[PDB]
C-alpha cells in the first residue's frame, strides 16, 4: 500500500486532501479494476458472436463497436495519473542526493504543477470515454453493417449489465477525484496567499 | 401423338390453321415442358440458400419468393387450355351414341366456344404470369427481409440462366397459341358470312 500511496502524490507539502482522502480513491481504484479486469472482461471478444454465416464478420464488428476495451482505457488513465507523482518523487530522491554529496519553494511550485497535471489527465480521460462511449450503459444487441457482413446482422454482447455496474463505479470514482484535485489546488493557492 | 392432337383441339370444322398448326404448337410445349420439369426445376428449393443462422429463413424465403413455381403454373395451364378440346370431344361421343343407339350447327357453335375459352384461358394465364413475375429474367441474388429472418438476408437461386432461357421459350409459344386463335376465331366468323 505504500507504493500506492506514493504514486498517489502524497507530499510533505500536501494537505489532509490530499495525504488521506486522494490516495485512499486511488487505491479504491485500482482494487476494482484489479477485481474487473480479467472476471468480466476476459471474454469480451471469444464470446462476441454475430447472426451470419459470413466469416470474418465477427472480428470487424468487434472492433467497429469497441475501438479500445474500458479496462485497457482505465489502466492507461491509472498510468498517466500516476507518472507525475513518481517524476516529483524521483526530483525529491535527486535533491536530496545533490544535498547528501555536498530550496522549499521549488518543491512548492513542482507539487502545484503536478497536482494540476494530474487534474488534466484525469479531465482528458473524462473526455475521451465520453467521446468513445456516449452513454454509462451498455446495451445487449448492436447493429453492424461493416465490410464484409452483408447488409446489416445483429451481434451480442457479453455481461453488459456487470459491465454498466462497473463502469458506474469508475466513472463515480474518477469524477470524486477531479472534485479533489481541484480543492487541493484552490486550498493551496488560499494557503499561499 | 394422337392423344395430343384430340387435346390440342383437332375438329371436323377446324381450318388448316387449328388443325395443323396449333396442335403442333400444343405438342412442343407439352415436350419443352416434359424436358424441363425435373431435370433444372427439380432442386428449386433444396439447392435455395441464405446467408444467415436463423432457423427457418430458408423455407420463408423460398416461399416468399416462389409463390408458386413456373413449371407448376405452365401444368396448370396446359390442363386447362385442353380441357375444352376434351369436353366438345366428348359431347360429339355421346351424340354418335345417340344417334346410334337410335345436327352441324351445334357443332358449329360448340367449336367456336371452346376456341374462345381457350383463347380466355391463355390471356388470364399470360396476365397471372406477368403479375407473379414481371421480368422474363431471373436473378442470381435476392433480398429477403420476411419474419424471422433479422434485418435483410442475401439469398440466392439455382440455374438462373438456364430457366430464363426455357421462360423465354414457354412465353413466346404461349404468343403464338394466342394469335393462332385469335386468327381462327376470325377465320371462323368470316367463312360464316
Amino acid at each position: 500500500t505504500g507504493l500506492y500511496t506514493l504514486l498517489s502524490g502524497v507530499n510533505r507539502h500536501s494537505t489532509a486532501i490530499g495525504r488521506v482522502w486522494l490516495s485512499v480513491i486511488f487505491i479504491f481504484r485500482i482494487m476494482v479494476l484489479v477485481v474487473a479486469a480479467e472476471s468480466v472482461w476476459g471474454d469480451e471478444k471469444s464470446s462476441f458472436i454475430c447472426n451470419t454465416l459470413q466469416p470474418g464478420c465477427n472480428s470487424v464488428c468487434y472492433d467497429q463497436f469497441f475501438p479500445i476495451s474500458h479496462v485497457r482505457l482505465w489502466s492507461l488513465q491509472l498510468i498517466l495519473v500516476s507518472t507525475p507523482a513518481l517524476l516529483v518523487a524521483m526530483h525529491v530522491a535527486h535533491q536530496q542526493h545533490i544535498e547528501k554529496k555536498m530550496i522549499s519553494g521549488t518543491l512548492w511550485w513542482t507539487y502545484v504543477i503536478s497536482v494540476v497535471f494530474r487534474l488534466l489527465f484525469e479531465a482528458v480521460f473524462m473526455y475521451v470515454f465520453y467521446l468513445l462511449y456516449p452513454g454509462y450503459a451498455m446495451v445487449r444487441l448492436v447493429k453492424c453493417d461493416v465490410y464484409p457482413c452483408p447488409n446489416t446482422v445483429d451481434c451480442f454482447v457479453s455481461r453488459p449489465t456487470e459491465k454498466t455496474v462497473f463502469t458506474v463505479f469508475m466513472l463515480a470514482a474518477s469524477g470524486i477525484c477531479i472534485i479533489l484535485n481541484v480543492a487541493e489546488v484552490v486550498y493551496l493557492i488560499i494557503r499561499a496567499c
